[PDB]
């Protein structure tokens, strides 16, 4: 649909330039499409962009906060959960979901395997899509648990220590499995704070290089903390392209699902993660990767192989955004200023529908004891909007997963589950 398109590709636009600076031109290059044919203006296309926008997620609140899982007090804390994650975004769900990552059992070669797609920004309004195929193998021969069908739920941001000359990159994961409804000695070397250090050399096209990275993580938490040097000058491809690659043993895996932790069971002596990763019409990596201990360490070392990718592409051309954009509603509430009054309206009457959603939770959660809190549905839920935007805001300039933790833990404090 031409239309749809348009509006589409208009959105990721905006996602990244914003829409005043959003022009008419590069979002017909973009869309590979003219345009009056279609719209009024490109004042009427920003309405009908706004409108398309609120209705696909007040549809996505609408079935979290009526259908999602657990009871209303879940749903609300979820409604917060599912902005954390800053990587790997596009189109109407950015800033909304976190990328979840399906776990399967290899039971031929005693392991596990995975594949899911990766969705990098293109400075230019389009996506880079990597597509990743991966498998798990233990190195030792002790058993392992072998878990039935589960996921991975990822949150990353990817920020810079501002006192680091060198190329580098500060990764944090937040890291959860879920998917089943109702351990291992591994697991208990995950009990506490484990330091780790990760080691990649990397060939991408003849341009070598390596990555030398130290941290920490925090399985009881699914806490992951790295900070990332490249040790041979430029890194020749966008730090972006290695998230994935650069520790699943540190996911939280919940008290009902630890038979389903392959990753802490197979170590100490760890275990092989290999992956292909084909980036849509431009080249591939292959990696190799041992996760095991070395003392008290967690070691992730890593070679990596790309062929066939294009020097003027988005990976060699370093064409890649290096941060998520977030939410539409959070970019373009940012821009009211310059809008025009249709499009002011446009987002008062989104921002106050996503309200009203919130209302008729704390209202319907009060009336089955789901929750008790001190004010009334719609001023409650006006301050659980604007807890959120401010949160999310504040965690798009901190490149931090603390505003929406203390966010969050402010609301489970608010939105009480009743006494018993």
């Amino acid at each position: 649909d031409t239309r749809e398109h348009l509006l589409a590709t208009g959105e990721q636009l905006s996602l990244q330039r914003g829409f005043t600076g959003m022009g008419l031109s590069e979002l017909l290059k973009t869309a590979e499409v003219s345009f009056y044919h279609y719209f009024r203006s490109k004042e009427a296309f920003g309405v009908a962009m706004l409108e398309r926008h609120y209705a696909a997620y007040h549809q996505r609140l609408t079935e979290l906060l009526q259908s999602g899982e657990g009871n209303y007090r879940d749903r609300i804390l979820a409604y917060y959960q599912q902005t954390l994650n800053q990587f790997s975004q596009h189109g109407t769900s950015a800033g909304y979901n976190s990328d979840n990552v399906y776990i399967m059992a290899d039971k031929q070669k005693n392991g596990i395997k995975a594949n899911f797609k990766i969705r990098h920004n293109v400075e230019d309004g389009s996506v880079q899509l990597a597509d990743h195929y991966q498998q798990n193998t233990p190195i030792g021969d002790g058993p392992v648990l072998l878990p039935d069908n589960h996921y991975l739920s990822f949150q990353s941001v990817l920020s810079k220590d501002p006192n680091e000359k060198r190329d580098h990159m500060v990764l944090l994961e937040f890291v959860t499995a879920a998917g089943i409804t109702l351990g291992s000695k591994g697991e208990e070397l995950f009990t506490g704070v484990v330091p780790i250090l990760v080691e990649l050399d990397g060939d991408v096209n003849g341009h070598k290089f390596s990555v030398s990275g130290e941290g920490e993580g925090d399985a009881t938490y699914g806490k992951l903390t790295l900070k990332l040097i490249c040790t041979t000058g430029k890194l020749p491809v966008p730090w972006p392209t290695l998230v994935t690659t650069l520790l699943k043993c540190f996911a939280r895996y919940p008290d009902h699902m630890k038979q389903h932790d392959f990753f802490k069971s197979a170590m100490p002596e760890g275990y092989v993660q290999e992956r292909t990763i084909f980036f849509k019409d431009d080249g591939n990596y292959k990696t190799r990767a041992e996760v095991k201990f070395e003392g008290d360490t967690l070691v992730n070392r890593i070679e990596l192989k790309g062929i066939g990718f294009k020097e003027d592409g988005n990976i060699l051309g370093h064409k890649l955004e290096y941060n998520g954009t977030g939410s539409l509603t959070v970019k373009l509430s940012a821009e009211v200023s310059d809008l025009s009054e249709d499009m002011r309206s446009a987002m008062d009457k989104g921002a106050r529908g996503v309200i009203a959603l919130l209302s008729q939770a704390l209202e319907n959660g009060r009336e089955n004891h789901s929750l008790t809190f001190s004010g009334e549905p719609l001023q409650q839920a006006q301050v659980l909007y604007a807890l959120w935007l401010g949160a999310n805001l504040q965690a798009k300039i901190s490149r931090s997963f603390e505003p929406l933790e203390n966010a969050l833990a402010h609301v489970k404090n608010i939105i009480a589950t009743p006494a018993v």
